[PDB]
């Protein structure tokens, strides 16, 4: 529900000094890392002094040293907290997370916002209840909630700003409870909202939407997160909300299903995973692959792992079933001496048979930044059930971070979300990297978001965060990094810019 133990603008050493006067025994926080820019460290007290552990996250997973790799901050969080002796040649216990006070990152909260453009902003895009904390222009230290209320200019909607004071490090609305912190604030009166006198309920119902602007004013925006909502700003209020997105991955985790994972805690929702018919009756489980479908809100998606030896059939069972006619996979094979996908295609002009699944490799067509494979798929036994799938093949995104220029990726996937317009009633895109979540999460996003700009032009709103907290409402960490965050923008600003 909860995750207040990132603390987002705190040091190495601040975190230790608060661990150890704040903190006891077992208790633990999240923060950046400013030795390894894009990485994490997370903060553990033991026996009266600090640990520091690497996290690091080059646009797959989140890499704990000496640990697991997990999807979320927060999964990795939920991990260990009810896997007593996994963290480690010590063990180590994560018990009682110290909870962060900035309110950097919560979406109510826009730091220095003038009472005219808080107004301003709560006037054109607020509705009944939409509301905001600010910074006090005239004492500093001091906060400002500007609610909306009304019937949803006519006077039959308001704005009301309540003071909020800061004595002596903690924070009130000038009577009652007094708060250690602007977020302890928001959630009380979120609970119990203030009357005021005539009987205007002060409803705190969602806060203010910043982040979604009009298509043409993308440029306009990106040239503001690239120089107070910075782009680390806004992806950290995005990274805040994953802790609402904690579903079951129970099937993921049973024991006939272990081996079929890449990585063994990078699972698919229970809700939304690519559930596998028709399977063998003498296998017992065999309903289960690493893949969920994705759905935007117009085509839909099944975001995949990276084939294994042993996945390889259920992969095609999983293309056949689910009428799929394109496949686009956006890692090599191997990348920096790792295998990240086994090679689950027949060489060009081959024919395999994977379990009862038969693929012929037609033609393969090589571009510079992909190449493409033609393959017919048909269940063996059956002529009657051939279909071509077109394997979609990206080979130049880099082994660090993300491509310089998104050309690359828009005309791919221009040319992917062609030929599957052109095929009837074709079923979902599949799309896989390595653990499915990051570049795959990066391609789904950027091709949500330039369909709607496909097809109204300008004249559109696109909202990046709230589209990727869509997506990762459907399969775990959609999207890894900051370096992603800003190339979805820059790929949708580019592809805007092409019109
Ligand atoms: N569903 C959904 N829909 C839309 C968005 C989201 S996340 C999200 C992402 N970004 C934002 N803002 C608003 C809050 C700020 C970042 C910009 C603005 C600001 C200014 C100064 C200092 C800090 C901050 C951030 N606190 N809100 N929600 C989600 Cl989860």
């Amino acid at each position: 529900t909860s995750r207040r133990w990132f603390h987002p603008n705190i040091t190495g050493v601040e975190a230790e000094n608060l661990l150890l006067t704040r903190g006891v025994d077992g208790s633990f926080l999240a923060r950046p890392s400013k030795s390894n820019p894009g990485d994490f460290t997370l903060s553990v007290r033991r026996n009266g002094a600090v640990t520091h552990i690497k996290i690091q996250n080059t646009g797959d997973y989140y890499d704990l040293y000496g640990g697991e790799k997990f999807a979320t901050l927060a999964e990795l969080v939920q991990y260990y907290m009810e896997h007593h002796g996994q963290l480690k040649g010590d063990v180590i216990e994560l018990k009682y997370p110290l909870n962060c006070a900035d309110p950097t990152s919560e979406r109510w909260f826009h730091g220095h916002l003038s009472g005219k453009e808080a107004e301003k902003l709560l006037t054109e895009k607020g509705k009944h209840g939409s509301f905001l904390v600010r910074e006090s222009q005239s004492h500093p230290g001091d906060f400002v909630l500007s609610v909306r209320t009304g019937d949803d200019n006519d006077g039959k909607s308001k704005v009301t700003h309540v003071m909020i004071r800061c004595q002596e490090l903690k924070y009130d609305v000038g009577g009652g409870e007094r708060f250690d912190s602007l977020t302890d604030l928001v959630e009380h009166y979120k609970k119990n909202p203030m009357v005021e006198t005539l009987g205007t309920v002060l409803q705190l119902k969602q806060p203010l939407n910043t982040t979604r602007i009009n298509a043409a004013e993308i440029e306009s925006r990106v040239r503001e997160l690239s120089k107070k909502q910075g782009f680390w700003e806004e992806f950290e209020t995005l990274q805040q909300q994953e802790c609402k997105l904690l579903y079951s991955r129970k099937e993921g985790q049973r024991q006939e299903n272990k081996n079929k994972n890449r990585y063994k805690n990078i699972l698919p929702f229970d809700h939304t995973r690519v559930v596998l018919h028709d399977g063998d009756p003498n296998e017992p489980v065999s309903d289960y692959i690493n893949a969920n479908i994705i759905m935007p809100e117009k085509k839909s998606y099944i975001a995949t792992q990276g084939c294994l030896q042993n996945t390889v059939n259920d992969f095609w069972r999983m293309v056949f079933q689910e009428n799929s006619r394109v496949i686009v996979m956006t890692t090599k094979e191997v990348e920096r001496g790792k295998s990240k996908c086994v090679k689950y295609w027949p060489d060009e002009y081959a024919l395999k048979e994977y379990g009862v699944m038969r693929v012929r490799n037609v033609k393969e067509s090589a571009a510079h930044d992909y190449t493409l494979r033609e393959l017919k798929l048909s269940k063996v036994g059956q002529g009657n059930t051939e279909r071509t799938v077109w394997q979609y093949h990206f080979r130049t995104w880099p082994d660090h971070g993300v491509p310089s220029d998104p050309g690359g990726v828009l005309d791919f996937l221009e040319e992917v979300h062609h030929k599957q317009e052109s095929i009837m009633d074709a079923g979902p895109v599949v799309v896989h990297c390595s653990a499915g979540i990051g570049r795959t999460g990066t391609f789904i996003v950027i091709d949500i978001l330039i369909d709607i700009i496909r097809e109204k032009g300008v004249d559109c709103d696109i909202d990046v965060p709230k589209t990727i907290q869509m997506v990762r409402s459907q399969r775990s960490g959609m999207v890894q990094t900051e370096a992603q965050y800003r190339f979805i923008y820059m790929a949708v600003q580019h592809y805007i810019e092409t019109l």
